[PDB]
């Protein structure tokens, strides 16, 4: 997250790191046993990591648990991003609490210019690398599709929309990759891509949440 700010301690309590040895991406609880992430961050051998503030010192509030599966999107496409959702299945159910939340699954999508809320324990700087240890919040509004098609043309697709700032200085990065975008209480959005991190005229671009609902709340009750 780059140009954000400190979230504080499980205020964000619907955001869990994947943890493979290390953090290596995002992903949301939508439910204690379920997580929404994106399919450019599946490998095996996952730990979910839920509670967490502070990813390399234990504070208290944290439960790890195993993934049990993994399902990236049938009709996901490495080359292009398209379809950049995963499925991933906790071994146990997480136990929920005030720390530990799931975050609701949109009924609709959202208009462009709606307010959103982007967090994750990636890069904070625009240039070079620096890797924060707690979480990192940003506010973002979703942009328009002509804009978005015009940072990105032939490479933006109606599962994808961008959201920040086309002045820069304010954008998600890697390590972020997998993360929720939260408008409206609602998720709508994945840390999916970007060239760079906050450049002018190059936004972040998110895999469309809304697209996925049907897809999402079939494939949990059948696994
Ligand atoms: N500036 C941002 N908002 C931002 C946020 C998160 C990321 C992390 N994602 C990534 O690094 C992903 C993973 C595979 C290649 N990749 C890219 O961004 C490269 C460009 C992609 C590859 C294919 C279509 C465009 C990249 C950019
Ligand atoms: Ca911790």
């Amino acid at each position: 997250i780059v140009g954000g700010y400190t979230c504080g301690a499980n205020t964000v309590p619907y955001q869990v790191s994947l943890n493979s040895g290390y953090h290596f991406c995002g992903g949301s609880l939508i439910n204690s046993q379920w997580v929404v992430s994106a399919a450019h961050c599946y490998k095996s051998g996952i730990q979910v990591r839920l509670g967490e503030d502070n990813i390399n010192v234990v504070e208290g509030n944290e439960q790890f648990i195993s993934a049990s599966k993994s399902i990236v999107h049938p009709s996901y496409n490495s080359n292009t991003l398209n379809n950049d959702i995963m499925l991933i299945k906790l071994k146990s159910a997480a136990s929920l609490n005030s720390r530990v939340a799931s975050i609701s699954l949109p009924t609709s999508c959202a208009s462009a210019g709606t307010q959103c809320l982007i967090s994750g324990w990636g890069n904070t700087k625009s240039s070079g690398t620096s890797y924060p240890d707690v979480l990192k919040c940003l506010k973002a509004p979703i942009l328009s599709d002509s804009s978005c098609k015009s940072a990105y043309p032939g490479q933006i697709t109606s599962n994808m929309f961008c959201a920040g700032y086309l002045e820069g200085g304010k954008d998600s990065c890697q390590g972020d990759s997998g993360g929720p975008v939260v408008c409206s209480g609602k998720l709508q959005g994945i840390v999916s891509w970007g060239s760079g991190c906050a450049q002018k005229n190059k936004p972040g671009v998110y895999t469309k949440v809304c697209n996925y609902v049907s897809w999402i709340k079939q494939t949990i009750a059948s696994n």
